[PDB]
């Protein structure tokens, strides 16, 4: 099955998921000089005051912080979006070293990590139906750089020891994702895909310009996770990022001047 190695990594995914070579794949490089300011874009509305996290999961590819998405409790709206998109989970992608890890790049710059807050369009009723639609998901992507610690991330880092290996979960209630957001909500947006199989072309991407800062210690704890299951040969969970894919016939739009 797919993963991030030599033998099963991104460069192989097309064999089981031919949409890997599609017209609207993600991530992409954001060429800041060619992304045009679009005055018709709105401010993003991130409403996470009632978000109800339930659990954290090592799925063997990353870890997921999961939310109760059975009511409109944590929603993303506005920005480039029509309608209302409910938060279901967040996760990250990161590197073996601070010089890589992000999926999107900015003028070819790779950040140490990238956070993805995944939301589904309520007009499709559930996640599984939403991923079948071109406007089914909105993913908010936030870059991480290494510097000052992010106090709001620490709760997540400290639970990771309990989900070291693939298939482990742990209760993770009352975590507030507002603590992961940067000051500005300036963004780039473009139409794209999931960045892991099945790579479905169902995402409006909203990538924030301003990274968050996390400490070296925090990211080092991400890198102590394992791709393998309990008791199997240890292979550190690092470099779980898909590289930039061809932009093809897409425009990246900027919310800011
Ligand atoms: O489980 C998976 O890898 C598929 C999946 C599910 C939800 C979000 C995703 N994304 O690319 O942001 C991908
Ligand atoms: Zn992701």
């Amino acid at each position: 099955h797919w993963g991030y190695g030599k033998h099963n990594g991104p460069e192989h995914w097309h064999k089981d998921f031919p949409i890997a070579k599609g017209e609207r794949q993600s991530p992409v490089d954001i060429d800041t000089h060619t992304a045009k300011y679009d005055p018709s874009l709105k401010p993003l509305s991130v409403s996470y005051d009632q978000a109800t996290s339930l659990r954290i999961l090592n799925n063997g590819h990353a870890f997921n912080v999961e939310f109760d998405d059975s009511q409109d409790k944590a929603v993303l709206k506005g920005g480039p979006l029509d309608g209302t998109y409910r938060l279901i989970q967040f996760h990250f992608h990161w590197g073996s070293l601070d010089g890589q890890g992000s999926e999107h790049t900015v003028d070819k710059k790779k950040y140490a990590a990238e956070l993805h807050l995944v939301h589904w369009n309520t007009k499709y009723g559930d996640f599984g139906k939403a991923v079948q639609q071109p406007d089914g998901l909105a993913v908010l992507g936030i870059f991480l750089k290494v510097g000052s610690a992010k106090p709001g991330l620490q709760k997540v880092v400290d639970v990771l020891d309990s989900i070291k290996t693939k298939g482990k979960s742990a209760d993770f209630t009352n975590f507030d994702p507002r603590g992961l957001l940067p000051e500005s909500l300036d963004y780039w947006t473009y139409p794209g895909s999931l960045t892991t199989p099945p790579l479905l072309e169902c995402v409006t991407w909203i990538v924030l310009k301003e990274p968050i800062s996390v400490s070296s210690e925090q990211v080092l704890k991400f890198r102590k996770l394992n791709f393998n299951g309990e008791g199997e040969p240890e292979e550190l969970m690092v470099d779980n990022w898909r590289p930039a894919q061809p932009l093809k016939n897409r425009q990246i739009k900027a919310s800011f001047k």
